[PDB]
């Protein structure tokens, strides 16, 4: 029909051009409809209507979160008749900050050094091959799974990571995999928590999981549903991510050689990387709790405005040259994260994980993509774009 259906199919690193289209319309919300449940939505393209949005007390996450929201994700991403509310029984349990304590600047210094360690030893492995190899399987992967184990959930066998990273990817799509494969995505991880949750948390670490069981005492539905939560929330971001800085690196060699030269530079590319690099294929998304106004468009209460981070990320009236990666950008600051009271709480995490990439890359002149962007092979419908491989040279 003559409305926009969303997402915009944008399943590589081209955005959608239909994303600058709308930001230079007449209108700061534009009318869309979700291809996955055919409900109504509004979608903000422009960063000064982004700030005002997720910042503005009158925009509720958790009321888009409910079931029975006007919504973009084809399934619920909760279990068949599971609350779906993890944050808020975390707080009901008096735990209400574990998320962020867990993974704030105290973790980074916990835990950068084996995240350098291994990112250089991954690196000096690859440094060793002959050929084509490949960054997403040989790097990315075992990075990822080991921040998981280490950080988030306690150390997971082989199976379990596969288990839990297959339930992600299988969950967390537009497309490409039937409803029902979709909800027995997160039943299998659902069940999985239910029965391993207080295994796992008991076990020796620094892992939120065991922060979170540790600290009425937590029943094992809450602490299941904390497991998914940090599966969801960190592990195909990671994962996509990381992938996604990559290629970014890998397509700008005068950058990177920058990098290596001048190594104090790192911490603005990562900020760099965090614009520029597109990551989900869908928006963040909030619920007006009562009639408003957002740049003069009336939204009724119960109505979901939508977000494109990619969108803002690359608008004009914030950025200058927004679709040029430029490290030493002094621009106002990325939407990559979010904005407001729902700023990633494992941002400082992530930088630091980016860092580690970043400098493992910028010591060694000569690692090259092996074969034309356009040829890298993409997941098609993940809600986290990720590629299939990153085939790479020296
Ligand atoms: C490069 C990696 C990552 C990126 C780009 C990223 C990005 C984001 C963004 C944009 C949001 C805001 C969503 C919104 O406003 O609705 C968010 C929220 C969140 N992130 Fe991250 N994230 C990353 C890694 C992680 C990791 C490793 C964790 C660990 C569990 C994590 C945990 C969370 C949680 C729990 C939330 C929900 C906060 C809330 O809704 O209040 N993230 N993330
Ligand atoms: C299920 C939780 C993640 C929960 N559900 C949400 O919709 C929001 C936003 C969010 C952050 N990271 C995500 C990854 C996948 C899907 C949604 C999100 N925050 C939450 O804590
Ligand atoms: C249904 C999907 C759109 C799903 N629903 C969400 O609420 C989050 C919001 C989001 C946008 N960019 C991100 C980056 C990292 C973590 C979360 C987000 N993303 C999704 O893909």
């Amino acid at each position: 029909t003559a409305t926009l259906t969303y997402p915009f199919h944008d399943w590589s690193q081209e955005l959608s051009p239909r994303y600058a289209q709308l930001r230079a319309s007449d209108a700061p919300v534009c009318p869309v409809v979700s291809e996955g449940t055919g409900d109504p939505l509004w979608l903000v393209t422009r960063y000064a209507t982004a700030v005002k949005l997720l910042e503005d007390s009158r925009f509720s996450s958790e009321a888009a979160q409910a079931s029975g929201a006007p919504r973009q994700e084809p399934v619920e991403l909760r279990a068949p008749g599971t609350r779906g509310d993890a944050i808020a029984m975390l707080r009901e349990a008096g735990l209400r900050s574990v998320l962020a304590d867990g993974l704030g600047p105290r973790a980074v210094r916990r835990h950068q050094g084996w995240i350098n360690d291994l990112a250089e030893t991954l690196m000096s492995e690859l440094a060793s091959r002959e050929g084509t190899f490949d960054l997403a399987a040989d790097f990315v992967e075992p990075l990822s799974s080991a921040l998981v184990s280490r950080t988030l959930l306690g150390e997971l066998s082989a199976d379990e990571r596969d288990l839990l990273a297959h339930c992600a990817d299988t969950g967390l799509r537009f497309c490409g995999v039937t409803h029902e494969e979709q909800v027995h995505a997160f039943t299998q991880m659902h069940e999985f928590f239910l029965e391993h949750a207080r295994r796992l948390a008991g076990t020796p670490g620094e892992h939120l999981l065991k922060l979170i069981a540790e600290a009425g005492p937590l029943s094992d539905e809450a602490l299941a549903e904390a497991g998914s939560l940090l599966v969801v929330a960190g592990f195909p971001t990671s994962s996509g991510f990381l992938c996604g800085a990559l290629l970014t690196l890998l397509r700008h060699p005068d950058a990177v050689q920058e990098l290596h030269a001048h190594p104090e530079r790192v911490p603005s590319a990562v900020e760099e990387l965090l614009r520029y690099t597109p990551l989900s294929t869908g928006s963040v998304k909030r619920m007006a709790t009562e009639d408003l106004e957002i740049d003069g468009v009336r939204i009724k209460a119960g109505e979901v405005v939508m977000v494109s981070l990619e969108a803002v990320n690359h608008d004009p009236d914030a950025f200058e040259d927004p679709d040029v990666f430029r490290p030493g950008r002094e621009g106002p600051m990325h939407f990559g994260f979010g904005r407001g009271r729902h700023f990633c709480p494992g941002n400082r995490l992530a930088r630091c994980v980016i860092e580690a990439t970043v400098r493992a890359v910028a010591r060694r002149p000569g690692l090259r993509l092996a074969v034309a962007p356009e040829e890298i092979s993409w997941h098609e419908g993940l809600f986290f774009r990720r590629p299939r491989a990153i085939p790479a040279t020296w």
